[PDB]
């Protein structure tokens, strides 16, 4: 009844926790049809029971260190670590550290500012234009939040030093820093505990796990250039083609024959494949390494292109609308987009409009025709004749 | 290239006005077709250009309003202003004031407080179960930061005195605050001017209106027993049936008859109507009277049920999938969730799970019936023939 308990200001850090969906998704179980990896049988499409928020801390620190690449682009690989029975993830990487230095304004070294306050990034200035996924300056801090242990180490040549720092208790504590002298290949490893009791999880069950691989597959597909290990295993993804071929192999339609695939890398920063949909529309996209699972104007932008050149195909041939073609198609596209706009932290819808994209995909007239004679314009006219 | 310019914090405020598009959507125009109110026609579905950012700020106000009327049922008034030439903006409610008095543990009045501080709010304790729009502590203060004038008035007779203070600047800075004796009937007005070059925008065009407009008929219509006038005219809007059939007014499909509509209060707490679409799924549905125009969980639960229904028909006349029957439906749901949670600070999407919801919605068997006999299982059934 009293004021002070019916209206309360929370920190930063407290809001975090207290109201984690618009950081880092749900944190209560969701159960649903999800792509992910199994063990043994590969890339599949099944029901699995897993709380957003814990694969979303998994997600930002991969991202991460996909963005490096972009920085530097010495950087070969990504190697990923999951250890179910110690509640143990690790990522590392190579090209260049995080300077290990103190900064001259906020009176700590950049490692430490960077992963250990909130609103800390390299993200911060948007005349340049660059196709990093980070943005918000919150992605590796909210990791740090959601895990009982967090460690950042980073080596810098440049700097000859390395730094060694572990936060606990939900970003709540940092032991203490170590630096030493360092003179070989920079690298940056990142090695957290989640908290299970903040997802109500005992620990990394089979189906987290299937997620969590298949996103390093995600990574491994979208990325060019960087090698990407599992628990010390290579995974075998050369290029965006072979990744999404992981998905429609030996995929049939309803009647028997199987998918026709269309596929053009459109330019260095847009790669596109095309099949038929028996189930509605549905869009596999990416932006900058994202997993932009709700789609966003990227998909927007190449699927309509697509959608209104079947319409004018399938009018020639007599009253179709464009969410009839679209509900057939199947679409598969991997962006880099300069500094993109999402309505969440969680980046799975990508606003930005595409005159700010900074480049073009128009697709060719070669795509175009396979696109026309793919089986979406037979599906369509068949609807009409059976009116 | 400086490792401190390189690597940069920024406070709070200085991150909303960098990185708005988390806080209240995009600051960028965008172009595409949405229900509007036009002075010329009414409700009506056209393409519009508009700033996402600006249309959500005034959101934020105008459902802290629909707020207070969970706060004190007495409430039963809103009213609100629009004045393109002044760049003004007024939303004012009935029902019990702010309390003007000194927070003892923020040791500021707390109208200051909830209005003048990000992270303020009195939606913080979950284990009160309510059915108000706010959650996060963040909409009055996005609104005032992305004005360049915010004023808040709040009265309250409990307290004997009626608050007054003005930010500036993207609460920047603040004038000084007001305290008057009052004893009069409570009310909260609060004004102001958005700060149109952070939408790189000239004026409160049409098209904004319009939507603004539309959104005080989508709050007459989403709550109950609240009158609501805009520009001191009443918004003609009697039970969210009659919302609805605005738009449905325009009441033909494409065959030439007059659409079907099923329609049912479940509870206090659900309203469904549902008719026949020919271009899709659609949905249109207010959670805690926020328009969640991406959907959510509350219109699943309701559409599934509908469409699992609808598929168990056809097996009885034959394969078919839940995404076919889902196409023909146009559907409008009007619930109170408790406690809701969104991927956003816009709320577009709802994502709380049904056992969460603290109430439940199982449509009525006289409803189903009226669903199945609607032309969905007709067209459908045909098709698999
Ligand atoms: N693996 C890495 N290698 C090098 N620099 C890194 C790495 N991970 C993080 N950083 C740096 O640390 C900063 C903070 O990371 P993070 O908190 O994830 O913010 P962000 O990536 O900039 N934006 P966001 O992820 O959208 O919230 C980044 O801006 C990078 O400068
Ligand atoms: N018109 C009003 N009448 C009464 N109380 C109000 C009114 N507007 C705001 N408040 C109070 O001011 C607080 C701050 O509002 P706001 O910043 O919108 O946060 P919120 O509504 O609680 N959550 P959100 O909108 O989801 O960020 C609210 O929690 C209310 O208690
Ligand atoms: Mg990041
Ligand atoms: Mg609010």
């Amino acid at each position: 009844a009293s004021v002070e308990r019916i209206y309360q200001k929370k920190t930063q850090l407290e809001h975090i926790l207290l109201r984690p969906d618009t950081y880092i998704g749900s944190v209560e179980l969701v159960t649903q049809q999800m792509w992910v990896y199994d063990e043994d049988v590969g890339i599949n499409y099944r029901e699995v029971t897993f709380v957003p928020g814990l694969y979303k801390i998994f997600d930002e620190i991969l991202v991460n260190a996909a963005d490096n690449k972009q920085r530097d682009p010495k950087m070969s690989c990504i190697r990923v670590t999951i250890d179910p029975e110690n509640n143990l993830i690790s990522i590392w990487n190579n090209g260049k550290g995080i300077p290990v230095v103190e900064h001259k304004v906020e009176k700590m070294y950049v490692p430490a500012l960077i992963f250990g306050q909130l609103l800390t990034s390299s993200n911060y200035d948007d005349d340049e234009k660059k196709v990093t996924g980070g943005r918000n300056g919150y992605g590796a801090k909210l990791c740090n939040i959601f895990s009982t242990k967090f460690t950042v180490e980073t080596a810098s040549r440049e700097y000859k030093k390395m730094f060694k720092q572990t936060w606990m208790d939900n970003m709540g504590r940092a032991g203490e820093m170590e630096l030493k002298p360092f003179n070989g290949e920079d690298y940056t490893c990142i090695t957290f505990q989640p908290d299970l009791s903040k997802f109500k999880m005992q620990s990394l069950d089979k189906d987290i796990v299937a997620l969590m691989v298949r996103r390093a597959y995600d990574i491994a597909g979208s990325t060019k250039d960087v090698k990407v290990f599992l628990n010390g295993n290579k995974l075998p993804v050369k290029g965006f083609r072979s990744y999404v071929d992981m998905y429609l192999k030996d995929k049939l339609d309803e009647t028997g024959n199987s998918l026709k695939v269309i596929h053009e890398q459109v330019n260095h920063r847009w790669e596109v494949c095309l099949t038929m949909s028996e189930k509605g529309f549905q869009q596999i996209s990416f932006v900058n390494s994202i997993a932009t699972s709700k789609g966003g104007r990227h998909v927007d932008y190449v699927a309509d292109q697509i959608v209104t050149k079947l319409v004018d195909v399938v009018k020639k041939k007599n009253a179709v609308k464009a969410h009839q073609v679209k509900n057939h198609m199947w679409i598969f596209v991997n962006a880099l987009i300069e500094n993109p706009t999402f309505d969440s932290q969680t980046k799975e819808n990508m606003t930005l409009q595409p005159k700010s994209f900074g480049s073009t995909c128009q697709l060719s007239e070669k795509f175009i025709k396979a696109a026309i004679g793919c089986g979406i314009v037979e599906s369509i006219l068949n609807w009409v004749k059976f009116k």
